[PDB]
């Protein structure tokens, strides 16, 4: 009954917590790898002579330069996310002990809370994908600069590169599994309501 779903709700709620927070820690890890990255890049692109070479790492850096943004814009999402989280938090707590009396507007609030959590997320996932998108272009460039013999820095920045990708994905699987425990926090606490 209702005490088995009370009972699940609460239960992908604190998942999705544990989830979360697992998502910020690799996040900023993940920083910590683009700023790395780019300080070798930037190393690399002005050492260079060759006129491709040189076109192409200067390319890359841009873009990796960018990435800090879009990394930044992430991170604040997900702390938006966190608090939002917290709303849902004390509000779903009260809804523990007053049940469906009062007003709606309880109901409501935590409802629209989840909502824009999963707004959140889905804002997340797209700034995520293009992130690695263009990670994995910059893969493509560099190879294109591989060819033959030489490019030992150019193969350490590959293989930094291609570290960051495995992160990245790491990431869009751990947001993946969040976005689905919202889902099932909405299904599970819509039955709360339609068996009320
Ligand atoms: C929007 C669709 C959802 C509905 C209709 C809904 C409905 C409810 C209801 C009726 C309760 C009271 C029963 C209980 O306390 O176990 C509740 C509690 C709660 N909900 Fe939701 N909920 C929704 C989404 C979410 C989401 C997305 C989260 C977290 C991400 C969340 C977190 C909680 C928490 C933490 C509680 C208190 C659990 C406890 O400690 O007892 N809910 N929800
Ligand atoms: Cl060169
Ligand atoms: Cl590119
Ligand atoms: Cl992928
Ligand atoms: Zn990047
Ligand atoms: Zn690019």
């Amino acid at each position: 009954g209702s005490p088995e779903l009370r009972q699940e709700h609460q239960q992908l709620a604190q998942e999705f917590q544990q989830l979360l927070q697992e998502i910020q820690q690799l996040g900023r890890e993940l920083l910590k790898g683009e700023l790395q990255g780019i300080k070798q890049l930037r190393e690399a692109s002005e050492k260079a002579r060759n006129p491709e070479k040189k076109s192409v790492l200067q390319k890359i850096l841009e873009d990796e330069e960018k990435h800090i943004e879009l990394l930044e814009t992430l991170q604040q999402t997900g702390q938006e996310a966190q608090q939002l989280l917290q709303e849902l938090q004390q509000t779903g707590q009260e809804l523990w002990q007053l049940g469906g009396s009062g007003g709606p507007e309880l109901r409501q609030k935590h409802q629209q809370l989840a909502q824009k959590i999963q707004q959140l997320l889905q804002k997340h996932q797209q700034l995520g994908a293009k992130i690695l998108e263009d990670e994995e272009k910059h893969i493509e460039l560099l190879e294109t600069i591989l060819g033959g013999s030489g490019g030992d820095e150019l193969r350490e920045l590959l293989k930094g590169e291609l570290q960051g990708i495995k992160q990245y994905r790491e990431l869009q699987q751990l947001g993946q599994k969040a976005q689905q425990l919202v889902q099932k926090l909405q299904q599970t606490g819509q039955k709360l309501w339609q068996l009320g």
